[PDB]
């Protein structure tokens, strides 16, 4: 368990970004690490089998607009990027989810097409193949896995915000709609935690939220839990060590640096340390530090 990393690549402060830095949550320290071969923001990032993987997003710079079809694997023994097999589709604002050692890619935008596509990647192959769309089209989409079942929360389907959510079934290859959330979410953070699968931040069509709720897969429902310091979309997140982190993001003023950790026992946020500047849009992943 020891001697693993919070990676935090790419993101959005004035421009896409390039950045690759990995925290230590043991000793407080930042590392800065290979940039990306791409700018982007609007990615995911994950890690199967020791590699980081980022996915997707958009390259904002002074002369342009891409959408990323882009997954690219990094290797902490080398500190070096490798492509990987593209995307079917460019995915911007994307969300990502691992079951069994493939990386599903879910949701996102491609100019004004909003989607409902999902796609699976298999690493020993290195081949993408379509799976069941789901049942929305949503981007801005938190994606998150707990036992094997995939989880597309909340989003913008091209005309609203959204407070749905739904589930694959792999076996099925089949999408069910699960309780909508509590609140409206776009750009929200959502991971796994014990049991219950975190919404937390976002934007619900009017203002930057701190407000964080927890699906339960067992009860069906979503409770709030306390919410985070600081109001924020489009941040990053990643569980360690059984607390969430949330990383950057955009409060309605400023693009942060702070990270804020959640404590489930009891049920509390406490501010653990600041990213090297601010900034939103992130993709956030845990492996071994590098080399
Ligand atoms: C106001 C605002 C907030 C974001 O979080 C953004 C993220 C991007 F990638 C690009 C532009 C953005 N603008």
């Amino acid at each position: 368990k020891v001697g693993r990393l919070i990676y935090t690549a790419g993101g959005y402060f004035r421009q896409s970004l390039s950045y690759l830095e990995a925290y230590n949550p043991s000793n407080g320290s930042w590392l800065r690490l290979a940039d990306l071969q791409v700018p982007r923001s609007g990615l995911a990032g994950c890690v199967v089998g020791g590699l980081l993987y980022a996915v997707g997003g958009r390259n904002n710079s002074p002369d342009g607009n891409t959408d990323s079809s882009a997954l690219d694997c990094y290797n902490p023994m080398t500190n070096q990027w490798s492509p990987c097999a593209s995307m079917s589709v460019p995915r911007n604002r994307i969300g990502v989810g691992v079951i069994d050692g493939h990386i599903y890619a879910v949701g996102g935008s491609h100019g004004c097409i909003h989607h409902s596509s999902v796609e699976r990647y298999e690493p020993e192959r290195d081949e993408w193949h379509l799976v069941a769309p789901m049942l929305t089209r949503r981007i801005g989409v938190g994606v998150a896995v707990l036992n094997r079942l995939l989880y597309a929360v909340g989003g913008f389907d091209g005309t609203n915000r959204l407070n749905s959510a739904e589930c694959y079934y792999p076996e099925r290859n089949e999408w069910r709609m699960i309780t909508p959330m509590n609140t409206i979410r776009s750009g929200a953070g959502v991971c796994v935690l014990h049991n219950c699968i975190y919404a937390a931040g976002g934007y619900d069509g009017q203002d930057q939220l701190n407000s964080v709720e927890r699906y339960d897969v067992e009860t069906e429902t979503w409770t709030f839990v306390a919410p985070m310091r600081h109001h924020r979309s489009a941040l990053g997140i990643t569980v360690h060590q059984g607390k969430i982190y949330v990383l950057g993001g955009y409060d309605g003023h400023t693009f942060l640096d702070s990270v804020e950790c959640y404590d489930p026992d009891s049920d509390t946020w406490s501010e653990v340390t600041r990213m090297t500047s601010g900034r939103s849009g992130v993709g956030v992943a845990v492996t071994m530090e590098p080399c």
